[PDB]
DNA sequence: GGGGTGTGGTAGC
DNA sequence: ATCGCTACCACACCCC
């Protein structure tokens, strides 16, 4: 056990935090793409008619945690057993669940206690540990297979287990759904072989958003082909409102109230006006949804296809620790902040940049929230506070940055014993050139 | 027209 | 027990 005031707390928390792994893997995938392609030209022109194949593993962690499970779990059955991947027993997040578990209405993000109660008696939840290193290797095999197929002109990494693959269709070639079925089946078979038993599903379409929706419809272990020319009431009636990219619980709730609680995108599609959309959720998001309900991508989402190198270039660097934060005094907070900056400055040296603006964010116990929340070591119910600060000369100097961060903490006025979470950000990054003379 | 800030939402498992 | 990260866009409100 390593507590927030121990020197090794940052290292142990990140080794254990799957959310860190997700983010660290994404970042490495993004930088890897930029490296492979520094000399190649990674763009899709407006000259190109293209097909989008949106690929991702079916219940990634659960699948892989099963396939590499320890001897204690040799007899458990991925097709009959409700399986979750989690650290703990009570208020531990279900990082991933197989589709047997979902049949009982369980979803990721749910706590293990909550999911235990949606099972009939006698049916027992299986809880698998995380296998991070195997998660990596299976992902490597995933992207290695996608490249070896030589059927894609651009392979965009979305996630450790998710990629958007772009096929350019010359106008001499007449695309057909038969040929698209055969590609999906090739891809699915080849990743099944290359990953020793992991299955992917594929959405296939002539827009990013319809490929995202097709993919939801393809799950589990299948594929779906739906171009703009194939749209139908049957299609839209199949999706919830928060199946739309950009629509999370907050946008959902706003949409639900403005539009008489639509229960499908088909419901949404018939009742909506562009301006009532914009009014309900916002101008840019409203437009994105409007375009989306026609099967069309917006200008912001098309950028990744036109200039992936710019969209995938890292613009900020940060850490976030909102679990395990329990400090008795201001000295321990300052030393933790210093470990934080030291960590971020290593990462910042790796990418050979300086930073010219930094931010500190914190979570403070709500005045009426219990000192110890339901989730062990959780941040609990919190107000957030943020404050940023421009540096004069861009820099990678620990002395300047750690001093300013501690100053920022101090302007925020949060007693060490009320602290429940900390973020440390480098907001603007500046390249280091061969010229360094003033 | 151009800056700026802090805040809030969303995405992957 | 339990590991509630992190990048990025958008917005609302401020300034000369
Ligand atoms: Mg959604």
């Amino acid at each position: 056990i390593v507590a927030c005031d121990d020197p090794d707390f940052l290292t142990s928390y990140f080794a254990h935090s799957r959310l860190h792994h997700l983010s660290a893997w994404k970042a490495n995938l993004k930088d890897k793409f930029l490296n492979e392609n520094i000399h190649k030209y990674t763009k899709i022109t407006d000259k190109d008619t293209y097909i989008i194949f949106h690929i991702d593993f079916d219940c990634f962690f659960a699948t892989v945690a099963y396939l590499c499970r320890s001897s204690s779990f040799s007899a458990c059955d991925f097709k009959r057993d409700p399986i979750v991947v989690c650290h703990g027993t009570k208020n531990s997040d279900i990082a991933s669940c197989n589709y047997v578990a979902r049949s009982y209405g369980i979803k990721n993000g749910m706590w293990v206690s909550q999911a235990e109660k949606m099972l009939p008696n006698g049916i027992k939840l299986i809880s698998l540990p995380y296998t991070f290193e195997q998660f990596q290797l299976k992902s490597e095999a995933f992207y290695s297979t996608l490249k070896r197929l030589n059927i894609f002109n651009l392979i965009l990494p979305i996630s450790i287990d998710e990629a958007v693959c772009v096929r350019i269709i010359p106008d001499n070639i007449h695309n057909t759904n038969t040929l698209n079925a055969r590609l999906c089946e090739e891809i699915r078979q080849e990743i099944f072989q290359g990953t020793n038993g992991c299955t992917v599903s594929i959405g296939c379409s002539d827009s990013l958003v319809l490929a995202r929706l097709a993919l939801k419809m393809a799950k589990p272990n299948g594929y779906n082909i739906t171009f703009k020319s194939n749209l139908s009431e049957e299609f839209w009636s199949s999706f919830k409102l928060d199946d739309l990219p950009g629509v999370g619980h907050s946008t959902l709730s706003r949409l639900e109230s403005t539009f008489d609680s639509p229960h499908s995108l088909n419901d949404l599609r018939k009742r909506y006006t562009l301006d009532a959309l914009k009014a309900s959720v916002g101008s840019k998001l409203g437009m994105k949804i409007h375009l989306a309900l026609q099967g069309q991508d917006d200008e912001e989402s098309l950028k990744i296809l036109y200039d992936p190198k710019e969209v995938l270039q890292r613009k900020s660097l940060s850490i976030d620790i909102n679990w395990g934060i329990r400090f008795k005094n201001i000295t321990q907070v300052d030393l933790f902040i210093e470990r934080g900056c030291q960590y971020l400055l290593e990462k910042l040296n790796e990418i050979n940049k300086t930073t010219s603006q930094i931010t500190l964010k914190l979570m403070r116990r709500c005045k009426d929230a219990p000192i110890e929340p339901p989730k062990y070591m959780g941040m609990g119910r919190c107000d957030s506070f943020s404050r940023s600060s421009r540096l004069g000369i861009p820099t990678n100097e620990f002395g300047i940055i750690a001093t300013e961060m501690k100053s920022l903490y101090r302007t925020l006025g949060c007693p060490p014993m009320e602290l429940r979470g900390l973020a440390l950000q480098f907001n603007k990054l500046v390249d280091v050139g061969p010229d360094n003379n003033q």
